[PDB]
């Protein structure tokens, strides 16, 4: 089918090798470090003590099997850069990197990283958003403007109907699902009953949501 | 009312700049000098302090805040003493970092009122996205149900969307296109799907996974 | 024009200091201490700054350089990082240190004017020197042709110019004489060479090693 | 077929032991790193790991089989300065050391090098001449006082020729070469063509061909 490397097997690194095995794919486990390899010898289809920054080493794992190569060195911005740089050198097709900071970010997108990702940075804000707006348990945004958010349904909600408290005439906004006791009602149709501290997914402008929290609830 | 970020790390610094930036009070912490300068622009504050010494916690006035984050996830040893102090000083909301499951054990233990795995969250849904070249990005509502934004491929260019039902057909729902960077919320059947649109689907994950096999 | 040498090496040191012997305008950068202290006297002007931290670099004023010269060849990732600063910056001419192959690809790829490798540069010409004994000195104008100063042997002691040709027999011309200390530029045939006298050669590099073999 | 010993594999050492192999000579590449070692194992006649300052870890090489021995240990001064005591004290004809600074060339002097070299300060003068003036792109010393200088042509050149723009009579320089677009006129005869970019290679003395420089260009 299609085949991984992960090279780093940091927190993040360890998670998408644990993963991608977990889901019964071909995942290549690298690292330097020797201690880390043999935690992650049971957790992927592969391990192997390797300094990705030389060239042969690279090459004897046999590097250029690999449709998608992870480089999730985030700390290390000389061992990640000098990395990628070999991987699109050795004509990888996808070259999925971890990134420190904006110049990282930087250097990886001039040396020809497919896709650079900030996993610190993004859960980062989506965290602090919750932090906030105590009222947001999830949410995704779909674009800058319009999101999907899972709210924490107050007791200005409990035992309150869509029909009757409806946000698409009032708000602009469509909810999607209701959560009440572990109990899934998708696509929910007009009235239904929404107690206290269910999850309740609504949908549309985020402005326009947060317009809905303030009034609402 | 007010946050403490106490370790600017790269998640912890991420934290005190955006909740700065929406214009929130929050209190910039960390033991190393550089970090502190750094982030003073961005934040209500910055102090040089050692987190696990009890008279620098108080020194801060850390018994003022309503949500203090702990974002030492190197240190064990440092992330599971602070935390202790900030249950002891009745904080009442302590958000923590974990390193691996056993930290978040101790953490838990000792009453950490929330715990987070950043990376191994992210690394999971970042493996989704590499084993599903489809799959942009993601919510899982539940364990089995989950909202799923997938990039369409050349099998569904210029079709329409009452024509290739994903409800009656899949038992899914489509709750948004993007095409071109314009977003059609809510979208009525029958609309224009262009190649390496948006497409925003939503119900059961075993489901979606079959639409994406026969429909894609 | 003003000048900028970030990273007071061997070799940056050695710009700021003939930079300054010339008398232009310097500015003499580095993140240790005791390098700048020392170059406070060799240069227009000496400052303690962290090339790789924004602010640091705009306090220098560096935008107001007109060459800016990233000295550092042994941290990759501070000559990356500084000399993409430099280019974020706008500044016209970026002169940066190699320390190999890679690293050359990467100053390559972010934009540096011009990749210097002083090590390998005076490696090859040092090994052409004692491959080859006779060669002093050589520039070289293509790959093919090339000026090459030649210590003269026994073999060339009390010969004539005209005499022992090389204008005719090997291709190649004559250019220079020096005797003692005294210099003939253009030599007129006949002229005396005596032994040890150094003799500038000029043609294609094969002929030059074919009139060393049965020249000398 | 003469020998060559290079002893310590830097940025300079490493391209002496590079460079005399693809010449195809017989060079021993020896380094107290044995990551360095391994590296050049290809690149040399031989690698071998040795401390350079311990006298019979040197005659284990066999040291005093080579007519040439090249200590390119620039940044430990108490490595090369002992190095090349035993070298001078083992009667090896040619040693060629690497100096640091003005200091450590007066110890090497002192305890009989055969030729000491500043590779980075002789590049660093000469690189600052063509940034100081940005027409030199690189130069020969024949003396203190005269040069052969090859020269970027201005648009103050473009379409002129040899005879018309003479240097042999109005500044007392001598033209040795034209580079158009690749193509090479050596001992050029006038008249030709000097388009803009062109390389001209000039030869006189120092100060007269600045002059060239100021008022022809
Ligand atoms: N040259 C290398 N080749 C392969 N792996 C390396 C190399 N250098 C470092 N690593 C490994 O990559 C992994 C990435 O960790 P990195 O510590 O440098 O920090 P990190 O990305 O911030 O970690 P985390 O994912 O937990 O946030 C480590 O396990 C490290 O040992
Ligand atoms: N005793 C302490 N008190 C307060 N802050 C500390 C203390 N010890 C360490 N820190 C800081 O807290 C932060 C925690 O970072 P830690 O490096 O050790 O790894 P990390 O949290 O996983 O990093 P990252 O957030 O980038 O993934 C750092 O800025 C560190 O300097
Ligand atoms: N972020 C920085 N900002 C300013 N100067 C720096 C910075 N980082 C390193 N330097 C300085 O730049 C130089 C780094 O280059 P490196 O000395 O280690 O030597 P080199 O370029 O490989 O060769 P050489 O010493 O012969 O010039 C050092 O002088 C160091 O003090
Ligand atoms: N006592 C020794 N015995 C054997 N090898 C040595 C000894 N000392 C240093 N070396 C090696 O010789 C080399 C000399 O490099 P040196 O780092 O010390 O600085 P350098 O000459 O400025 O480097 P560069 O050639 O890049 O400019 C290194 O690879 C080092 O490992």
């Amino acid at each position: 089918n299609k085949q991984f490397a992960v090279i780093g097997l940091g927190r993040f690194g360890g998670s998408i090798v644990k993963e991608l095995h977990r889901m019964g794919h071909e995942v290549l486990a690298v690292d330097i470090n020797e201690e880390k390899v043999n935690a992650y010898a049971s957790y992927a289809t592969h391990a192997v003590i390797a300094n990705a920054t030389e060239e042969n080493e690279l090459l004897s794992l046999g590097i250029r099997n690999f449709e998608y190569v992870i480089v999730a060195i985030g700390a290390n911005i000389q061992a990640s850069t000098l990395t990628t740089l070999l991987l699109k050198e050795l004509d990888i097709p996808n070259i999925w990197v971890k990134a420190q900071n904006y110049y990282h970010h930087k250097v990886l997108e001039k040396i020809g990283a497919d896709r650079i990702i900030h996993p610190e940075k993004d859960m980062g804000v989506k965290i602090a958003q919750s932090l906030s707006d105590e009222n947001v348990l999830n949410y995704i945004d779909l674009s800058d403007e319009y999101s999907i958010v899972e709210l924490l349904a107050t007791r200005k909600l409990d035992s309150k109907s869509i029909i009757d408290l409806n946000v698409r005439a009032k708000y602009g906004c469509t909810i999607l699902a209701i959560k009440h006791h572990g109990d899934i009602c998708l696509s929910p149709a007009p009235e239904d009953i929404i107690r206290e501290q269910d999850c309740l997914v609504i949908m549309g402008h985020k402005k326009d949501i947060k317009r809905f929290e303030n009034e609402g609830m």
